[PDB]
């Protein structure tokens, strides 16, 4: 985003995962 | 979250839209 | 924009990266 | 996002269109 | 206002505090 | 932070660019 | 910002301090 | 902030006037 960001989800338990972008 | 985290949610078409946490 | 609005733009891997502005 | 927000896109050179999100 | 714009505020002490207006 | 909270970074010219982050 | 919000940055050598504002 | 930003006056002296900053 530069550095490296994680971006994480929340959707109905589906995940909590999150992935590094920049 | 202390660091930024973006935490997305579906938008439809398997996009996701994220806004940032400290 | 007064009320505040999330202005994105896409950080690949069907993920948008969003401020609030005003 | 809870209250009705907006979301747009400034990606570029694909204008923006926006959409309410809680 | 589009473009990214800044309105900033004097908080004294030699700085002023701005946020992003579309 | 939940809420709005605006972090600021010098930009010089004694002057904060503040974003909002939750 | 009418409404409080937070304003906060990262001082001296390093510790986070706000202040409200409209 | 990259690109160049205006950052303009809301009240006081020079309202109205903006200066670039990165």
């Amino acid at each position: 985003v530069a550095k490296l960001v994680f971006f994480c989800e929340d959707v109905g338990s589906n995940k909590g995962a999150c992935i590094g972008l920049m």
